[PDB]
């Protein structure tokens, strides 16, 4: 036991790794120096990963985020900010993927990606997929493609874990 030390990850390509897990298990687990949360530009932790991280935090996470917005304003979609990691990380990178449900602009997923690559290491999920309405194919194509550090990705789901798998090792 250490820190940074992922374990049963499938190896992607050189840099992306992907596992079926609760990002936030993980994070309990490895202790990373940096974790994402898939955020909106008001960092209103309400459900998802964002949810789920800031409840872990016991509302530690959502207090810090509400100073933070109150502060600066709101990020813009495709932004990022480095807060706390709280019990959970050295730090949380809070990413802004594109609502694609609320007609955001898909083309700024490749933005919120291109934040990983000021961080050597990341834990994270597929940014867009859930809430955000974005094919979770297209995030993990888009990761592949922009994202150039080490990403390992926790997805929850049993059944996406294995579609998302099959259709990369395939194409
Ligand atoms: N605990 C978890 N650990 C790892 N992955 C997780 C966990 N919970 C959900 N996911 C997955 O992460 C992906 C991203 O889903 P969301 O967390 O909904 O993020 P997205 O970027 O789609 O929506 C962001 C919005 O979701 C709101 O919670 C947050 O404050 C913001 O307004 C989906 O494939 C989502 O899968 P699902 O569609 O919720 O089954
Ligand atoms: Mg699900």
């Amino acid at each position: 036991h250490m820190v940074n030390s992922f374990s049963g990850y499938l190896k992607l390509t050189d840099n992306v790794y992907i596992k079926n897990a609760d990002i936030v298990e993980e994070a309990k687990k490895v202790k990373p120096t940096v974790v994402v949360n898939a955020a909106n530009v008001y960092l209103k932790h309400g459900g998802g990963v964002a949810g789920a991280l800031n409840k872990a935090t016991n509302n530690a996470m959502q207090v810090e985020s509400d100073d933070y917005i109150a502060t600066n304003g709101p990020l813009k979609v495709g932004g990022s900010c480095v807060l706390s990691g709280h019990n959970l990380a050295k730090h949380c990178l809070h990413v802004v993927g594109p609502n694609v449900n609320k007609g955001e602009d898909i083309q700024l997923l490749k933005s919120a990606y291109e934040n990983f690559n000021q961080h050597e290491v990341l834990l994270a999920p597929l940014l867009s997929a859930g809430i955000f309405g974005a094919d979770p194919i297209h995030s993990l194509r888009v990761c592949v493609d922009t994202v150039r550090t080490n990403v390992y990705l926790a997805v929850f789901d049993k059944n996406l874990y294995d579609k998302l798998v099959s259709s990369f090792l395939e194409m």
